[PDB]
């Protein structure tokens, strides 16, 4: 009956995908692969600084752990191709290590015996990049490796698609005021990728930086390829982020009410709408991929010439996870 | 000899203006008025969380306190018009309470006996609004009440003026990623002005909010009145902010290097220039009113149509204070 | 059929008590009094930075608001004696303003027409001070004004009671590493009670300070009156605290296992026990008044002479609140 | 004829030792070894989140960098014994990597050609452990490898020595409320040494943990070996810490005044004394190894039996660094 999921990399996304898959029927996590030990993994599953105590029960058993009476096998294998995916009958691997963000590298899971692989990051090579409820329709079923884009990309796609479809997108720039991630440093130190800004103390600074969304958007919405670009400001909150988008449009007498109303009409399970004066902590744990915030809509008009600004909240952890799981369910049924 | 300054409201700006006036000759702080007691005031002058230990010496004496052997009189008077400004021979009152941000209300200092009043915030009524080195030239000497604009306005004016003068500003939107201020709440609580967002825990949230700069900019640069607008994102750093500006320009083939070079050429004591990949804490205590950050310049080109984004750092405390003291000095010598 | 509660002061404790009263049958909040407006109050009930979104539904109606279809009346009355408690049939007032922490002052609610008043803080005068499951048994029913002690006092009582009962408490000192509260400043500023330390930036400092538990403990456990004292270190977390207690005991060969086992055996609904290496954010929202942490037990032995150190976690918000509502329920049924 | 210093590991301590050595004559940093690249190194020297902009001038030149016109050679060598210490005429290596905290491992610097090695951490094997102005006197000059103890050990030694010498120390327990360090995680993640608590988000939790001071104290003050023990609470401030010590003494009628006066009398360049109601940020960048805080002295008396509590501030970064450089200067001159 149920789809067999294996998670590669029990990091923030992996553990959160695990939690979310608990609320979805027809999906079981049967395997978890990470290089850390099980005591540490069970402990980090049980307790989460921003996302709260894990509601079920977690105990380390022989071949891995038992979560709510169910067995999850665990491995400590740094080379994906070795993994017992064949033996275990994996339907889809949720690839969250960061170390396989390439169609050809991610192929190792298929050799090891898995049917499909969903990469929880933008990925290079000949594959589809999917934001659920924006372009998942482009999955036919034959694909064996799929990127699930990025957290910011998921916050951006539904907003740009409305803007483009209803008003015609000429060009836009974007800033995500974005929570700090574990790839940033606790104290000023050398950084892994030589990034002089990720090098700095994460929780004490506004840190300018790049975004996946910037380049990976034209992959989700081909008709606006090359028309958006932008970056991030990493700031001292541990999760919860906000995308601001400033654009020029074809349509001529755009009003604040027009924009909001267009977004309200496009809302669904993936794309929320709010008129409440909320703040970042109010979206910690939410399962919308993107929450349009109508209170932040601005329109600058100077003669016939307009600049339109909008903003959308997202839990860069849970919102992205929720979107990823949705893509996973859909992918598993083709 | 030296210009006699009285500070009204020994808050963040007041105390920091006091510190700064120590480094400037021809200006003495002779009076300080605030409704708290002297022990508390001397303590808060001596010790500063973000700005460091006060370098001199501070002790509570009879009529107030002694700072580096100099006597500062202190008062506890909630009605400004009562104050002994006449008796003390105040040349200028630095007005920092928040409660006199109006030409007519601030007139109370002139009645009480002071020559001029500089308001450390945007103010209402018939008065000039001054950003030093952008439009201080518009002071002729007869003015008796002057607004010193806002911190964000000071971060913005030199940037917009270069943009307008060299490229022609059609329109622009702005976001300041801005440190939290004492008008925000420690924990989620009722707020004094009914602001549902400033109501929230300051150091635990990205908090969308409004900016003084938005409206008060056309007062500093009349030729761009009504052409900019924007807001803030209050974030968990205690001081240090960054203004991002996204604009449309008249000039047609604008490059990143064009913009940066324009800004570098306009740099002075008020307006800095940097190419160093810095972060917010890197500007804590800086005395530029605005620091242009050439690493953040971005230009989006789609056919003949460009969007230009620039960003300038500022210490919303010290940067603004340094600008304010400059305006003070200049005003005193007319 | 249900007990009628009116909450005075819709601060952190008031709103959280309101939330908690939702899960408890036989208690209805029918009135809420606070000096702010209803839009603000409904908003702050709906959204909580640390404690999450309010699960039900909240909307502003005519005489106050509707929570999950139930009507709550709201008032804006600064003199408690005026309040329509008589007219409303209030059984108990949960007094959470801070401004009535005295038997004689709190009497104003009884005049206004309420049966009993439970003060959510230590209070002065001739009244009982109660920590549920430590000494609630001392309520006979005739009392009309009761103190619910403090958050820290609630974290400490069950621990000290076990220590005293099983080993004999000679003397002890205590430190609570304690989350910052809304009585502390956002930025270095004058403070309302002249506290030079509460004056300081709350989220940027380890701030030494006093505790309610210090003096209010002998009121809960008379037999150890004058035997404990201690303070607080306010630190940059928004909720979640930890009490460390260092003691000298009568019993002679105390082991770590002895202490832990004694605590484990005394555990109940109010007083939890754990051996998991948790951290503060792990107790956000917990309903134990005190959670003993057996991983932190330490025994120092030099010859026949021992120093025993123990530690107990508490959500100084929700832990205290759950305790307070328990006392409330019990008081209402006498 | 100035002393030639080489720094191994340009981390927080290394960079701060470099800064400090600028203010000390007779000491030159001529070499710096770290595995990161020079651009990163120059950048992190120039800019410091907590300790401010580097006051001189730093530019990347050929064999390393130029600081205030002076040449500093830089290497990228993971095996210390290879390093050109002989060729460069190093007098002392300041060893700050963390990876050579053992007399036998640190011997590699002597092989590579340095005269002496001072390890900026507690170290194992046959060597002296020094806290300047507490026991530096025990250096005779023949030693070639020395440990400089730990930051907390330095905050503790002068206080314990006074307590022991004046009142006679029976036993004590200790907690340092301690700034988070770079060895803690930004977000909940696996930890390098399997530490379930260092694993957690550093800036969002009170995190119980261990301390170097606990065991390394009897090495500095042999007469109190085995008489103290204690731990840490890592809390969300980036630097600035506080040691609380709870002790039992021989002397019988100890008063608060007695203790404070004893500490006041023992104060020097390494050991400060204050009666100001300060907080953590007030000690960032201070050069005392330890600052006794007479406002936190408590004495619990029940009959003839007392518990005495004291507390001392220290910038676990700069205070420790200042102590380390003093030990360095002294070691160099034997
Ligand atoms: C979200 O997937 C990640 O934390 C941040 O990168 P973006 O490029 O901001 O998505
Ligand atoms: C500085 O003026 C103060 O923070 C207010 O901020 P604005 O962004 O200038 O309104
Ligand atoms: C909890 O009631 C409140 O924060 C007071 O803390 P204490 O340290 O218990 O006074
Ligand atoms: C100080 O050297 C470093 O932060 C380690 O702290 P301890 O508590 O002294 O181990
Ligand atoms: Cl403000
Ligand atoms: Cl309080
Ligand atoms: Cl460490």
């Amino acid at each position: 009956m149920a789809v067999k999921v294996a998670i590669n990399g029990f990091g923030r996304i992996g553990r959160l995908a695990f939690r979310r898959i608990q609320e979805v029927e027809g999906l079981e996590v049967v395997a978890v692969n990470d290089l850390t030990d099980d005591d540490m993994l069970a402990h980090l599953l049980k307790y989460d600084t921003m996302q709260g105590r894990f509601t079920g029960e977690v105990e380390v058993v022989d071949g891995g752990f038992r979560v709510n009476g169910k067995e999850v096998k665990s491995f400590s294998e740094p080379d994906a191709s070795k993994l017992p995916w064949k033996d275990l009958n994996i339907d889809v691997v949720l690839e969250c290590t960061g170390f396989y963000t390439d169609k050809d590298k991610a192929q190792a899971h298929i050799e090891a015996g898995a049917k499909k692989v969903l990469i929880s990051a933008p990925a290079t090579g000949d594959l589809k990049t999917i934001v659920f409820n924006t372009n998942h329709q482009e999955l036919d079923g034959s694909e064996t490796v799929v990127s699930g884009a990025s957290c910011t990309t998921n916050s951006l796609a539904p907003v740009a698609k409305v803007l483009n479809d209803d008003f015609g997108l000429v060009e836009g720039l974007m800033t995500t005021i974005h929570a700090y991630t574990g790839d940033q440093n606790t104290q000023d130190a050398p950084h892994r990728k030589g990034d002089k800004r990720r090098a700095r103390a994460a929780a004490e600074n506004i840190i300018p930086n790049s975004t996946g969304a910037a380049k990976a958007i034209g992959k989700v919405i081909p008709e606006i390829d090359g028309k958006l670009d932008g970056g991030a400001q990493r700031v001292p909150v541990a999760t919860g982020s906000l995308t601001e988008l400033t654009v020029v449009l074809e349509k001529q007498d755009v009003t604040v009410e027009q924009v909001n109303e267009a977004m309200k009409n496009a809302s669904n399970e993936s794309f929320g709408y709010t008129e409440d004066e909320i703040v970042s902590s109010d979206v910690v744990g939410m399962t919308y991929g993107s929450l349009f915030d109508a209170t932040q809509t601005r329109v600058m008009s100077v003669g016939d010439r307009q600049l339109v600004k909008v903003a959308a909240w997202y839990d860069n952890e849970m919102s992205y996870t929720a979107q990823l799981v949705r893509t996973l369910a859909y992918l598993a049924e083709l």
